[PDB]
């Protein structure tokens, strides 16, 4: 296997406008085939990249601040991973999503809004090339990504991924580390071949003779573990505090993260934005397009190598050799300056200040069904893509949703435009629902924890729960979608339309 913590870690650079002004700010981001050294010992990996870097610039903006992004596809005019026809017109289609984004509809990245190579043939959803994002909602790390119709495993997985910062000035008199000491980390599992090709599957293992080829697979775990673009790569750290902006940007994979000297991270930030109290936590769950906005103090480990470590596993338990490591901190690089930063306990209100009247309690299932060549198809409500929407939030109200999982594993359930409150978890009778739809508690409801106190965007969905969120439907309205955030199981077919109706 690749030997770790021999490549320093990428830091992306800062995505500088085409043209600026105090009313707007306009960038412009292509859609590139590219080739970039993932690790010392690879030959240079063919990746589809955002201005033909991986990951793709990270972008950062102020809050209300008035931005356009014109997206492009200059890619190839075939996909270079396998693609099953029998799922769901160009060949490479392709849409940005910015996760987490406060965004009108028509720039929100809609599925079916993607657009080939220099605009020739568009979706039927497509209304226009440069995407508008008003972020006047809180400073928060969000990140972008494809969202193409039936392609987003393979479009995102080939490297269409970056990070998107929006800075609140209001937040800067917290003091909290900054600038050289404020770095983005993306996680993303891969498997590479020798030749230093991508590995994605173009079928299951043991391949029934009724399968397709290639056919779609549910779940995909990579044999190696890269941030920022390089396999487990270190990072020369200050011995003082430094601020993460932790993303899962991997099709499937869940992580598990702590530090190997037993140290703790402090979480300030959610999804949605700063949790209302920072937590002092030593290990954390983030699963596919979770973000956790952290600090680390190195204050007292100057001269060790300190490795983030991870326990969950991914189709199995987690080699100590590969898949249990993320990354290196060698705590060796000396003081630029002295440390002003600060870890406040007190950072910002609470979602609970707010008393939005209950308008509505959806009860929504995570399900599926077998397809005619045995395959699962995932759903939610039983309900496909394509189906008519069901899921009508008027604007401005108030809802909650109780999501019911009676499958065997975690689905993390991303809603667009809004971020919400975690109310509750609760486990249920399994069979009982399966047999009769009742629903049967074994126990009573479980609040969230500190972490889960703040704005979510993407939440994980345990099994054998009822997962409950409330979250206000504004301030846009419009036509925008909810799904599981495992690729392979958001195209076939985990993802449905959401309206929000004015
Ligand atoms: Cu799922």
């Amino acid at each position: 296997t690749l030997e770790k913590f021999v490549d320093a870690l990428p830091i992306p650079d800062t995505l500088k406008p085409v043209q600026q002004s105090k009313e707007k700010t306009y960038y412009e981001v292509t859609m590139e085939e590219c080739t970039h050294q993932l690790h010392r010992d690879l030959p240079p990996t063919r990746l589809w990249g955002y201005n033909g870097l991986f990951p793709g610039p990270t972008i950062e903006v102020k809050r209300n601040e008035n931005v356009y992004v014109k997206w492009m596809n200059n890619l190839p005019s075939t996909h270079f991973l396998p693609i099953d026809h029998t799922i769901h017109e160009p060949e490479v289609k392709t849409v940005v999503h910015l996760h987490g984004g406060v965004t009108p509809d028509d720039s929100d990245g809609y599925p079916e809004a993607w657009f080939s190579k220099d605009f020739e043939q568009t979706g039927p959803y497509f209304k226009r090339e440069v995407y508008h994002y008003p972020n006047q909602q809180r400073g928060a790390i969000l990140w972008y990504h494809d969202h193409a119709m039936a392609l987003t495993r393979l479009n995102v997985y080939a490297g269409l991924v970056g990070a998107y910062i929006i800075h609140d000035p209001k937040e800067k008199r917290l003091k909290l580390p900054s600038d050289e000491y404020d770095v983005p980390l993306l996680i993303t599992d891969r498997t590479i071949n020798e030749d230093g090709s991508l590995f994605y599957p173009s079928a299951p293992e043991n391949p029934s003779p009724s399968l397709p080829n290639p056919s779609i697979v549910p779940a995909f775990c990579g044999e190696t573990i890269l941030v920022n673009g390089k396999v487990w790569p270190y990072l020369e750290v200050e011995p003082r505090k430094y601020r993460f902006r932790v993303i899962n940007a991997s099709n499937t994979r869940t992580y598990n993260l702590s530090l190997d000297n037993g140290g703790d991270f402090i979480q300030i930030g959610s999804d949605g934005g700063l949790l209302p109290r920072s937590v002092k936590l030593n290990s954390f769950s983030l699963a596919p397009a979770e973000r956790y906005d952290i600090i680390i103090d190195f204050t007292a480990y100057e001269g060790e190598s300190i490795i983030l470590a991870n326990s969950a596993g991914c189709g199995g338990d987690v080699n100590p050799e590969t898949d249990a490591n993320i990354m290196q901190f060698r705590v060796t690089k000396p003081l630029a300056q002295k440390d002003e930063s600060r870890k406040p306990k007190y950072l910002a209100s609470y979602p609970s200040v707010q008393h939005e009247r209950i308008q509505n309690i959806r009860t929504l299932k995570l399900a599926g069904t077998q397809d005619e060549y045995g395959r699962p198809v995932l759903l939610l409500n039983n309900k496909r893509w394509h189906d008519p929407v069901t899921e009508t939030p008027k604007v401005g109200t108030t809802e909650i949703w109780s999501i019911i999982n009676p499958t065997r594993g975690t689905h993390p359930i991303h809603l667009h435009l809004v971020s919400f409150r975690v109310l509750d978890r609760r486990p249920f009778d399994i069979a009982r629902y399966q047999e009769s739809g009742e629903l049967s508690y074994t126990g009573p409801a479980v609040p969230p924890p500190p972490s889960e106190k703040g704005w979510k965007d993407t939440i994980q969905a345990h099994a054998g729960e009822v997962l409950r969120i409330a979250a206000t439907f504004g301030p846009y309205s419009g036509r925008y979608v909810w799904h599981c955030h495992i690729l392979e199981h958001e195209d076939y077919d985990m993802m449905r339309p959401m309206d929000i109706t004015d």
